[PDB]
């Protein structure tokens, strides 16, 4: 019923700028932004980059929106993203969630 959406956006701006338009259409209630490294593989070679990652708490049912949304204005034509899912929470913290996206 309920997920971590986890995203990495090349940039600070464009993840604060994904994350308030997922806010602002309700798609999700939190989102937490932090620096990483990546190294993937990509036309016969490792390529490393600096990166955002991104945690996004909201419903399941949720997921569709959440990642066409994402994708429409992502800077990468294959952008990561990933559901988590949440196997348990704190109930009012969880119905919090519920009322926002709802």
């Amino acid at each position: 019923m309920h997920n971590f959406i986890y995203i990495t956006a090349p940039s600070l701006e464009e993840a604060e700028r994904i994350a308030k338009r997922l806010l602002e259409k309700k798609l999700a209630a939190c989102v937490n932004i932090f620096p990483i490294k990546s190294f993937f593989w990509w036309e016969g070679k490792i390529e490393a980059a600096t990166e955002f990652a991104m945690i996004v708490k909201t419903r399941s049912e949720k997921f569709a929106e959440v990642r066409d949304e994402v994708k429409a204005m992502h800077s990468y034509t294959t952008p990561c993203i990933c559901a988590i899912p949440i196997e348990r929470g704190l109930k009012e913290f969880l119905d919090w969630i519920d009322e926002t996206v709802e």
